[PDB]
């Protein structure tokens, strides 16, 4: 039996949570209580199988069990079609109510009143809103969500304790979710071959000192971990993640110097810690690449005898000595390299043909460096909010077909690059910026996927995972596009209206001038300012 093998390895507590997540991600509209029942059933039944591994129905695969309980058009179908069904019925942008915390004391009452139902409530509410959230991590998040209610519902000021943590958790969760979503899209839309390269790139950067052989292994195991979490095999995802976190730490010496602190801590902490570690120190005298990948007489041979292992050895070798480069860059270079080997090793003298393959890189490297230098100059020259509006406008013109809420949402997140990254030294900027941008752009891509309007966005999204940022950056304003025919709010709130309006304002006269925007923007802000001052406000808002 299988249920048991998991229940055992994961423990009831975590089992129970995961199983919840699994469900709330699959059916996002279905009410809270409705799930908890299904959970508890599954949980009781598991226990039976723990007692009698040869009991009735314990012979089944988790998918079948889960799908079944859930089913109490997809349900008219059977494994595996059925599961793929639910997997493809996942909604990235549910019409689910805005999430809002009732007054502190109200929560602090409920937390002591019913501590379990309370956490299950949290997992439930997040999971249905982030159907691709990294299940294991969501546990970390939940424990740290408990830890704040434990403390802050037990102090002088609750509000100035609790809320400040919850603002940090929402932020962090939003990032993790978005980051994970990229992982899942990479896998599902570009296949594992592609994710593998990504991993090989990133891990070679986290763990420079590690021999290729080790990195390949890690990449395998990790790819397995994610594949599962994205295919909705969360239980196994978490176990496998654990087993991996346990592996890494045993062999620490051969991986990184940095892991010690991480490896010392509990199951949940360390998996996150590790995920988040700093890059190990760049090893000393590493023979220049060119020797083995340009000067060698056996390039054209090794690319024949093992293109994958060779190109991997390459990606590895280049990545480990470039923590300054984005992953997506490194991938591009890798692609350029593959490409060029292809053409050259079909020539008269290949040694000659490919000999200059590094010259090809200068462009691909520079194109990003400039772009970052410039909008970091810009960022510091504008500050984050204003900075967001420039991106807003820039992009809105590029893709005036995209829904306003999406435009706002994405723009704003593009905005944070500046504050996130521009404070770092150049050395650490690009991998910060570009790879963050690659996440944000993926949010666009998926939100867009749902309800497609703009062949340009689609082109960029589907054509190549790695070249998206350049594809988008490239885009000039859309000429084809046919122009489109409260006071008691927080700053962040006011911002999102103003911005929302800004988009409509651009959609109205795309061939606007920054000045005749300044003019309309201001006008309207003044309008709202006056109509806030009061009388019969609504009578004022008459226009
Ligand atoms: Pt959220
Ligand atoms: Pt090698």
């Amino acid at each position: 039996s299988e249920v048991a093998h998991r229940f055992k390895d994961l423990g009831e507590e975590n089992f129970k949570a995961l199983v919840l997540i699994a469900f709330a991600q699959y059916l996002q509209q279905c009410p809270f209580e409705d799930h908890v029942k299904l959970v508890n059933e599954v949980t009781e039944f598991a226990k039976t199988c723990v007692a009698d591994e040869s009991a009735e129905n314990c012979d089944k695969s988790l998918h079948t069990l889960f799908g079944d309980k859930l089913c109490t058009d997809c349900c008219a179908k059977q494994e595996p079609e059925r599961n793929e069904c639910f997997l493809q019925h996942k909604d990235d942008n549910p019409n689910l109510p805005r999430l809002v915390r009732p007054e502190v004391d109200v929560m602090c009452t409920a937390f002591h009143d019913n501590e379990e139902t309370f956490l299950k409530k949290y997992l439930y509410e997040i999971a249905r809103r982030h159907p691709y959230f990294y299940a294991p991590e969501l546990l970390f998040f939940a424990k740290r969500y408990k830890a704040a209610f434990t403390e802050c519902c037990q102090a002088a000021d609750k509000a100035a304790c609790l809320l400040p943590k919850l603002d940090e958790l929402r932020d962090e969760g939003k990032a993790s979710s978005a980051k994970q979503r990229l992982k899942c899209a990479s896998l599902q839309k570009f296949g594992e071959r592609a994710f593998k390269a990504w991993a090989v790139a990133r891990l070679s950067q986290r763990f420079p000192k590690a021999e290729f052989a080790e990195v390949s292994k890690l990449v395998t195991d990790l790819t397995k971990v994610h594949t599962e979490c994205c295919h909705g095999d969360l239980l196994e995802c978490a176990d496998d993640r654990a087993d991996l976190a346990k592996y890494i730490c045993e062999n620490q010496d051969s991986i990184s110097s940095k892991l010690k602190e991480c490896c010392e801590k509990p199951l949940l902490e360390k998996s996150h810690c590790i995920a988040e570690v700093e890059n190990d120190e760049m090893p000393a005298d590493l023979p220049s690449l060119a020797a083995d990948f340009v000067e060698s007489k056996d390039v054209c041979k090794n690319y024949a005898e093992a293109k994958d292992v060779f190109l991997g050895m390459f990606l590895y070798e280049y990545a480990r000595r470039h923590p300054d480069y984005s992953v997506v860059l490194l991938l591009r270079l890798a692609k350029t390299y593959e490409t060029t080997l292809e053409k050259c090793c079909a020539a008269a003298d290949p040694h000659e043909c490919y000999a200059k393959v590094f010259d090809e890189f200068k462009p691909l490297v520079e194109e990003p460096q400039n772009l970052i230098k410039q909008n970091c100059e810009l960022f510091e020259q504008l500050g984050e909010y204003k900075f967001q509006n420039a991106l807003l406008v820039r992009y809105t013109k590029k893709v005036p077909q995209v829904s306003t809420p999406t435009l706002v949402e994405v723009s704003r997140n593009l905005g944070k690059v500046g504050s996130k990254c521009c404070k770092h030294p150049e050395a650490k900027r690009m991998p910060c910026a570009e790879d963050y941008l690659s996440v944000v752009l993926n949010q666009l891509c998926v939100l867009h996927e749902k309800t497609p309007v703009s062949d340009r966005v689609t082109k960029c999204c589907t054509e190549s995972l790695v070249n998206r940022r350049p594809c988008f950056s490239a885009l000039e304003v859309d000429e084809t596009y046919v122009p489109k025919e409260i006071c008691t709010l927080s700053e962040k709130e006011r911002q999102i209206k103003k911005q929302t309006a800004l988009v409509e304002l651009v959609k109205h006269k795309p061939k606007a001038t920054k000045e005749q925007l300044k003019a309309v923007m201001d006008d309207f802000a003044a309008f709202v300012e006056k109509c806030c001052k009061a009388d019969d406000k609504e009578t004022c808002f008459a226009e």
